[PDB]
């Protein structure tokens, strides 16, 4: 309740987060650092869509990917593909499941369903995601002799913000906590922070994962709060878990 959080994720995403937070007795102000921009892909990425059967399995990593994916399938396939599709979370999984894809979800790597589609020599998997992402899954797959290709369905950028609007936003709004939802989210913060970072660095920083926690520690953040994921809950659980907000120092 004494937490005046700053939210850095996409417009609609925080707007909702802002809501569940509001009706929970916590103020927040949103300054979007990421935006999801669809990509134009028909040159060869249109043919890859038609030959999806070339792969033994299709993995979709984000909701943005799942949604842009459905829109491509529906355009070329008079019906949904009869092939194994997977996701990390049920959130993205239902999206695919609704359009009639044979999707399943939990490590994903240990999912039996997935092992079977991979359990041949020469089998490949197609991963639909952003312009860039975590390489862990692909590297784990390749290590076990499974080929992996990518189909970038979109890109992420830093909304156009007036310089210094990060510090002045934290001041005028009296924010005593910072939240990021991705790693490239923590980047684009330390950016806008600019030369102001040496003081913001002392504020509680709520990161989605250890991976992100480590990018922040490297940057000098002194109070990194690891939440289990970027869902509203995992955040509230983290706030409740955190001592009373220490009055600003700078």
């Amino acid at each position: 309740s004494a937490w005046r959080l700053l939210l850095t994720r996409p417009a609609e995403e925080s707007a909702a987060l802002a809501r569940v937070l509001a009706d929970a007795g916590i103020f927040s102000s949103s300054l979007p650092l990421l935006e999801t921009e669809p990509l134009p892909l028909t040159p060869a990425q249109r043919s890859i869509i038609f030959e999806l059967l070339n792969y033994s399995a299709v993995i979709v990593v984000s909701k943005p990917a799942a949604r842009l994916a459905i829109e491509l399938i529906d355009e070329v396939w008079p019906q949904p593909p009869m092939q194994p599709w997977f996701s990390v979370g049920s959130a993205t999984g239902q999206i695919l499941l609704d359009y009639g894809l044979d999707a399943s979800w939990p490590a994903l790597l240990d999912h039996p369903r997935l092992k079977q589609a991979i359990a041949v020599p020469g089998s490949r998997v197609l991963i639909m995601r952003g312009n860039e992402g975590r390489e862990l899954l692909a590297e784990q797959l390749r290590e076990r002799g499974v080929g992996v290709d990518y189909l970038p369905l979109y890109r992420r950028y830093l909304p156009q913000h007036a310089p210094g609007t990060l510090l002045q936003r934290v001041e005028v709004e009296r924010l005593n906590g910072l939240v990021v939802s991705s790693g490239q989210g923590f980047e684009h913060l330390l950016q806008l922070a600019g030369d102001s970072w040496p003081d913001l660095a002392g504020l509680p920083l709520f990161v989605p994962s250890p991976r992100v926690a480590s990018l922040a520690q490297a940057a000098g953040a002194r109070n990194v709060i690891d939440c289990r994921g970027a869902s509203a809950a995992a955040l509230l659980a983290a706030l409740r878990d955190q001592p009373q907000p220490a009055v600003k120092a700078y």
